[PDB]
This record gives C-alpha cells, sequence and structure tokens, in this order.
C-alpha cells in the first residue's frame, strides 16, 4: 500500500497473508474454512496465516493453517487477468474470534463513489521499494466505469473496477495482490493489477467480487 496508514494490530480481522516460505499475497477469510484471493496468486505449498499484524514476528494471535486445496476460477485468463479470483480451503477450520473473523460476501455490487478499505503488506513506495512488516490500510473510493476505462483503454472488463485516486499518491502495490477491498462491511474487491503504483491516472484495478458470489457459494457447498 502506497500513501496509506498503519492499520493497527488485528483491526482488519479477515485479512490473511499467504505464505510459501515468505509472504507473497493477501487474501480474505470468508468462513472458518475458506479464503478468497486473486487467481494470479495461485501456487502450490500455500500456508494461510491468519491473525497477523507483523508478518516477521510471532505476536500471539496468529493461526497458521496449510491449504488443502486451491480452486482457480474456471474462466481465469492470466494474460488479461479477467476473472482474477481463486478460492483456498484450509486443512482445518480457523478458530474465529474478534481478531480472526470472516468478511461478508456482497448481496449487491457497490457503486462508484462508495468508500472502501484496502489493506495489505505490499510495497509502500511508488518509485523505490520498501516492504512493511505491519499491515497497511488505505481508504479509497470506487471510481466510475467510464473513468476506469479511460485510464486503461482496452483493458477493463465487466469483472473489474478501479478504486483510488486519479491524482495518484495513494494506491495498492506489489505484494498487496489478492487482498481485500471492503466497503460497508462487504468484500467488494480483490487486489488484482495496476500500471506501477500510485501513478497519476493509473489507479489500482480490482476483481469485481459481486459477480462471483454464486460461484463462491456453490463451490464452497461442494468442496
Ligand atoms: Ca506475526
Amino acid at each position: 500500500i502506497v500513501g496509506g496508514y498503519t492499520c493497527g494490530a488485528n483491526t482488519v480481522p479477515y485479512q490473511v497473508s499467504l505464505n510459501s516460505g515468505y509472504h507473497f499475497c493477501g487474501g480474505s477469510l470468508i468462513n472458518s474454512q475458506w479464503v478468497v484471493s486473486a487467481a494470479h496468486c495461485y501456487k502450490s505449498g500455500i500456508q494461510v496465516r491468519l491473525g497477523e499484524d507483523n508478518i516477521n514476528v510471532v505476536e500471539g494471535n496468529e493461526q497458521f493453517i496449510s491449504a488443502s486445496k486451491s480452486i482457480v476460477h474456471p474462466s481465469y485468463n492470466s494474460n488479461t487477468l479477467n476473472n482474477d479470483i481463486m478460492l483456498i480451503k484450509l486443512k482445518s477450520a480457523a478458530s474465529l474470534n474478534s481478531r480472526v473473523a470472516s468478511i461478508s460476501l456482497p448481496t449487491s455490487c457497490a457503486s462508484a463513489g462508495t468508500q472502501c478499505l484496502i489493506s495489505g503488506w505490499g510495497n509502500t513506495k511508488s518509485s523505490g521499494t520498501s516492504y512493511p512488516d505491519v499491515l497497511k490500510c488505505l481508504k479509497a473510493p470506487i471510481l466510475s466505469d467510464s473513468s476506469c476505462k479511460s485510464a486503461y483503454p482496452g483493458q477493463i472488463t465487466s469483472n473489474m473496477f478501479c478504486a483510488g485516486y486519479l491524482e495518484g499518491g495513494k494506491d495498492s502495490c506489489q505484494g498487496d495482490s489478492g487482498g481485500p477491498v471492503v466497503c460497508s462491511g462487504k468484500l467488494q474487491g480483490i487486489v488484482s493489477w495496476g500500471s506501477g503504483c500510485a501513478q497519476k491516472n493509473k489507479p489500482g484495478v480490482y476483481t469485481k467480487v459481486c459477480n462471483y458470489v454464486s460461484w463462491i457459494k456453490q463451490t464452497i457447498a461442494s468442496n
């Protein structure tokens, strides 16, 4: 997250870190056994880390649970990033509490102008490179489809939306991939892609989660 703030320990209780020897992506806990992330975060050997603040220090509220299976969306295209969503099942159910909690799926799509919370352990620099140990947060509005498409000609599908600031300065970045965009207590987005970070007229692009609620529910119900 570039131009954000330190969230505070365990203040975003649905935020997970995906770890394969090191943090490589964010995710969102949606029930005791399932995490939603980006399809471009797919790899084998995933351990889900819940209750994290400082990802380099064991602080006492963590749960480390190996993934038993991952399910990339059937229509995910890695070239265009259309349908950039994946589900990860935990080998055992997380113990849910005030600091490890699921986030509700949307029942309807959120509108341009809706204020959301974006979070992650990604790069905090737009030019250089600096990775935080503690979770960073950004409050950002959803941008209109027209402004999103104008920012990225030929690249925005019906499964994507822009959030952030056309002036730049505040954005998601490398390492935030797969993490949450939460608006009014609902998971509306997944950190998907952008052109650099916090650049003028290049806001972050997010997977439009409301399009996938039926797929998420039916997949969970049979796996
Ligand atoms: Ca920790």
